[PDB]
């Protein structure tokens, strides 16, 4: 129904941010339904240029569940048609007592996350580093995911992490005795795990609420804006450095980090893949490594997609200073809880959150230099 999905745009060359509202073939988006097809195209482009191949659900996915006290263990097996299998067993921390009729809402927290989780929400601890190692460039192709698909599989570590989240949600769908409301699943992570959580929410449509925390470069920052920051003297993480530091991106991305204008996506399109579902990301201006201006401009550009879909308040951004990396400032708890309350707890909470302190160091944000499109009202 979307036709043949384009996965490359060989002639692309755009120093500003790619236009969310124009397909690779030059067709303009017009309807809300068009966004589903555009999202599928962005997925293919992101896989091709920076994330590697995200495998589909494998033929074998088995799950069993057991509970001791308030801790559940979800034992998952995943297997291919060639008989290869891997296994992993995330745990779930439950609120006590009788659950809601449809089960507990749940946040999948990469290695526990760094946000406070309200008392009526269960927490699943996902050991993403075991699914795909992330110590340094030395970690390439190591982790459970690669014991299934092969150490030379093109998936980045973050794409392998997404795959694991998808198997977790498969297992939850198969395991009603885990007492989870599978329509009310969120995801969160901080720092490198916040890069991971954004990827999970973008690519796995069953996630109702995505919460990336101080994800920086390769998260809710854009590659093109971070290149501008580093060229003008801010000591930011950028595309060139990040592919040498770790294995969060595919080896193919190495071919583009010096040629960012030729990449027909940026992370504003990655973030927009969450639409029309909900996301709020949190940033910290104390660390220029995180590329503060790039995150504000990137999420401002991503925001236009929700605006065009008539659901601006489903996308939040809050950027402040004055606290340590991955420490949670109580000043932002109301904004976090507004999104959890609305999108996971079914409350009538307002979620209009889009704020920065503009503390961007040696650069400023100038929307007209980066965002070239007007926002259409998709019909
Ligand atoms: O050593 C790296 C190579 O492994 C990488 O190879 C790319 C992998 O994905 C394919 O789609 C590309 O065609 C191929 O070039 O190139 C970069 C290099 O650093
Ligand atoms: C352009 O590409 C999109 C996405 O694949 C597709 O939905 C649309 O039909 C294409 N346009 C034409 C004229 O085929």
């Amino acid at each position: 129904a979307c036709g043949a999905i384009a996965s490359t745009v060989p002639n692309y060359n755009n120093a500003k941010l790619p236009d969310p509202f124009t397909f690779a073939n030059g067709t303009a988006l017009r309807t809300k339904a068009d966004w589903s097809c555009r999202r599928a195209e962005i997925s293919a482009l992101i896989q091709n240029y920076e994330a590697g191949t995200l495998p589909p659900k494998p033929p074998v996915v088995t799950a069993s569940f057991s509970k001791s006290g308030n801790t559940g263990t979800l034992a998952i097996t995943a297997g291919l048609s060639n008989s290869q299998t891997i296994k992993f067993s995330p745990t779930i921390s439950y609120p006590s007592g009788t659950p809601p009729a449809n089960g507990w809402p749940l946040i999948i927290a990469y290695e526990g996350g760094s946000i406070p989780i309200p008392a009526g929400v269960a927490t699943l601890t996902y050991s993403n580093s075991d699914m795909a190692q992330q110590n340094s460039a030395s970690s390439r192709g190591q982790g459970l995911f690669y014991q299934l698909y092969g150490s030379t599989h093109s998936a980045s570590a973050m794409t392998a992490w997404v795959w694991g989240v998808s198997r977790i949600i498969d297992a939850l769908e198969m395991t009603p005795t885990a007492q989870i409301n599978t329509q009310r699943i969120g995801v969160t992570g901080c720092a490198r795990d916040g890069k991971g959580a954004l990827m999970a929410g973008a690519f796995e449509e069953r996630i109702a609420l995505t919460i990336p925390q101080e994800s920086g470069s390769g998260g809710d920052a854009c590659w093109r804006l971070s290149k501008y920051e580093i060229d003008n003297g801010n000591q930011v993480q950028d595309a060139v450095e990040i592919v040498g530091e770790n294995v969060w991106f595919s080896t193919n991305f190495n071919n583009y980090v010096q040629k960012l204008p030729t990449v027909p996506e940026d992370h504003h399109l990655l973030a927009a893949m969450v639409a029309p579902r909900a996301m709020i990301s949190f940033e910290n201006t104390d660390y220029l490594w995180l590329s503060p201006m790039s995150s504000f401009g990137c999420m401002t550009a991503a925001h236009t997609v929700w605006q065009g879909l008539g659901i601006a308040d489903s996308h939040g951004f809050a950027q402040v200073g004055g606290h340590a990396h991955c420490a949670w400032p109580s000043s932002l708890t109301p904004q976090l809880n507004a999104f959890i309350n609305r999108f996971l707890l079914d409350q009538s909470a307002t979620t209009n959150v889009f704020t920065t302190n503009n503390q961007f160091g040696k650069v400023q944000w100038n929307a007209a230099n980066w965002i070239t499109w007007t926002t259409p009202t998709l019909t």
